[PDB]
């Protein structure tokens, strides 16, 4: 089932993305990685990150994810503590929205993918 199906429609997806966006924007650990991008791009990223986490991982092939995040790794120090922080903000978002524990458990597992983390962190 897709993100839209799991959250129960477009209104729910919009509210989750907005809340996740707001948490990342305010989090000094990770807000800095979105320098030089506009609001719509940031919201799109947080929607994509959430889509991956809810199981839509085929939409984000590893080779593409390596290339996408290479500049962040080499020239902005992106590493595990930052990946952990954005994942934490997602989980907190879902808890504050009272999303089912079962769905949250799945999200925690999938966002913990070793391979997607290795590809994003270019290692
Ligand atoms: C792991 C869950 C993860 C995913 C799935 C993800 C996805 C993307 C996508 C799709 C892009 C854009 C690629 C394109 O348009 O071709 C992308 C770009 C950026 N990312 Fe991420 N990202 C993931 C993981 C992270 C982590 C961790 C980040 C930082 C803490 C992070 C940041 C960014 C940034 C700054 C970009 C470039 C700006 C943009 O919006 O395109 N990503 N990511």
């Amino acid at each position: 089932a897709s993100l839209y199906e799991k959250l129960g429609g477009a209104a729910a997806v919009d509210l989750a993305v907005e809340k996740f966006y707001g948490k990342v924007l305010a989090d000094e650990r990770v807000n800095r990685f979105f320098v030089n991008t506009d609001m719509a791009k940031q919201k799109q990223h947080q929607k994509d990150f959430m889509t991956y986490a809810f199981g839509g991982t085929d939409r984000f092939p590893g080779r593409s994810m390596r290339a996408a995040h290479q500049d962040l790794v080499e020239n902005a120090g992106l590493t595990d503590v930052h990946f952990d922080a954005i994942a934490e903000n997602l989980v907190l978002t879902l808890q504050e929205l009272n999303v089912s524990q079962d769905l949250i458990d799945e999200v925690v597992t999938i966002v913990g993918s070793v391979q997607h983390r290795n590809d994003v962190l270019n290692r």
